[PDB]
């Protein structure tokens, strides 16, 4: 069955690329077309030459869409997620997102690659578009951890807190960016997710500077 769950990304994925050359540089009309399959799809997020290449969802809570594919049917590696948390169009220090890693090489998978260096380099950016407009991700941070509390934090109660959020974030890299950020920058955690109650715990986190590009 893995072949048409497959095939529906698949279809999705140039349903998407054909609006995304159809509407181009409006991003309005690109996204009122993915609600329509469902009204939880908040945002696109792509790495070129990658299997990531998926619509990002958002339900209600944290578990809403951690076995649920994006028309809403049961899946083993549901789909990307936001943090309930998150509110779109003015967003917030630090926007999360979450996804399996089964090593079927889907989803986000690819989350481990930035591991190397050498990945690293050659995919810098990653995309990421929703209803309100089209933004980048430049990618300054890439760990593995135990923990699940300090890095899917959303909000600070100063500057000098989240200036040491990103210190701290920085520190833990095993990857070496150019990217200069600040407190004035607002960031996109890309973080692995385990099956309910899998505990595995264990999960690779990517961060990156988000950039509106429109």
């Amino acid at each position: 069955e893995d072949k048409q769950e497959r095939a529906n990304y698949e279809k999705l994925q140039q349903k998407f690329q054909m609006l995304m050359s159809k509407h181009q540089a409006h991003v309005r009309p690109q996204f009122e077309s993915l609600e329509k399959i469902n009204k939880d799809i908040v945002g696109w997020i792509k790495l070129s030459g990658t299997s990531l290449n998926y619509p990002v969802l958002q339900g209600k809570t944290n578990h809403d869409y951690l076995n649920l594919d994006f028309e809403r049917e049961h899946r083993r590696k549901g789909s990307i997620f936001m943090d309930f948390r998150n509110e779109l169009k003015n967003l917030n220090h630090n926007t999360i997102l979450y996804g399996h890693h089964v090593g079927d090489n889907t989803m986000f998978d690819v989350l481990e690659d930035y591991l190397k260096q050498s990945f690293y380099e050659k995919h810098k950016i990653i995309e990421f578009d929703n209803k309100y407009g089209k933004y980048q991700l430049q990618v300054f941070s890439a760990y593995k951890t135990t923990t699940k509390d300090n890095y899917i934090r959303t909000d600070f109660e100063n500057d000098q807190d989240y200036q040491q959020f990103l210190d701290e974030t920085k520190r833990k890299s095993v990857i070496n960016s150019d990217v200069n950020v600040t407190v004035k920058d607002r960031i996109m955690t890309l973080s692995t997710c385990e099956d309910a109650y899998s505990e595995t715990t264990k999960r690779i986190v990517v961060v990156a500077k988000i950039i509106k590009v429109s």
